[PDB]
């Protein structure tokens, strides 16, 4: 009964840890171990932020940080210059029972026609994350700007560049070169907007969403740590979507009490087989080796 299997490279024989602690760097291996321990163990703190360039990982903003973020609006009233363009038509909210600065709310057209409220792309202006999230309940994509000077401007990269109901696409604040709200006119499909056409037209590099663990693997032979960077083959759940349902992560908790069950010892844990990559690092003086999975997934129990 082996937990995990093999996606790709089935044809490799398994290679016992005392050996690939021996051997160089980078190389790929078949191993079969057991998870004697795992990092994080909250797993609410496995979910990070990944940018595939700078290679960089971030926390995932939490409901509270949001609210910081969308509570300050900007650095001025929205500019009433900038409304009813060849891009959006715009209306104007209030503080009438609503807060803040003035909401403006821009729906981009769809060249030339306006759209409904099943398939539109909104820019909200200076509103409170709860206005965010009542107007992304209603409408299909959502983008939160700001007031610049020649032009709307995304309000901050620390806040989501594209909220689609309840999904948060996040942009990395250090590869991007963010273009002026003008920009999103060079979108070919003007009904529906998908985060990697949207980030390029505004120049945001997209961060994505990923499960990042320490593997402790031990096949009594030797032990060894093993890094997991996973969207969504290795538990096969998607991490764009576990931080917000209670079904997801309790299957992922269930998970890894599979593999790794407390107050359980290690003969009755199930064995791991894993694929994984060698690669060189300059940690210190030395030179160590780290450890990767690749093309493993969990076998058929949910
Ligand atoms: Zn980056």
């Amino acid at each position: 009964l082996s937990a995990t299997i093999l996606t790709d490279h089935q044809y490799l024989e398994r290679t016992p840890l005392c050996a690939i602690l021996k051997q160089k760097a980078p190389q790929q291996y078949r191993i079969r171990a057991k998870l004697r321990s795992y990092k994080p163990r909250r797993l609410f703190q496995s979910v990070k932020l990944h940018c595939p360039k700078c290679h960089l990982l971030q926390e995932v903003p939490h409901e509270g940080d949001l609210d910081i973020i969308f509570q300050d609006g900007a650095t001025k009233t929205p500019d009433v210059k900038l409304q009813n363009t060849s891009l959006y038509d715009s209306k104007i909210w209030t503080t009438k029972n609503q807060k803040g600065r003035k909401v403006a709310v821009h729906f981009v057209k769809n060249n030339g026609i306006l759209p409904l409220s099943n398939e539109c792309l909104l820019l909200i202006e200076g509103g409170t994350l709860s206005e965010i999230c009542k107007l992304s309940n209603k409408f299909n994509s959502v983008i939160p700007v700001r007031s610049g000077h020649e032009d709307l401007e995304l309000l901050d990269l620390s806040a989501p560049f594209l909220i689609q109901g309840t999904i948060h696409h996040y942009g990395c604040k250090q590869c991007s070169s963010l273009r002026s709200i003008q920009n999103l006119n060079s979108l070919v499909d003007k009904t529906s907007w998908i985060p990697s056409s949207v980030a390029e037209a505004l120049g945001i590099v997209p961060l994505q969403y990923v499960f990042v663990m320490t593997f402790t693997l031990d096949d009594g032979t030797g032990v060894l740590e093993a890094y997991l960077m996973d969207s969504d083959k290795f538990f096969q759940i998607p991490a764009s979507e576990v931080l917000m349902d209670d079904d997801l992560q309790k299957s992922v908790d269930m998970i890894m009490d599979m593999f790794c069950p407390p107050g359980i010892k290690i003969d009755a844990y199930p064995w791991l087989e894993c694929f994984i990559k060698s690669y060189n690092v300059t940690n210190g003086t030395d030179n160590q080796i780290c450890y990767q999975i690749f093309d493993t997934t969990v076998a058929e129990d949910v």
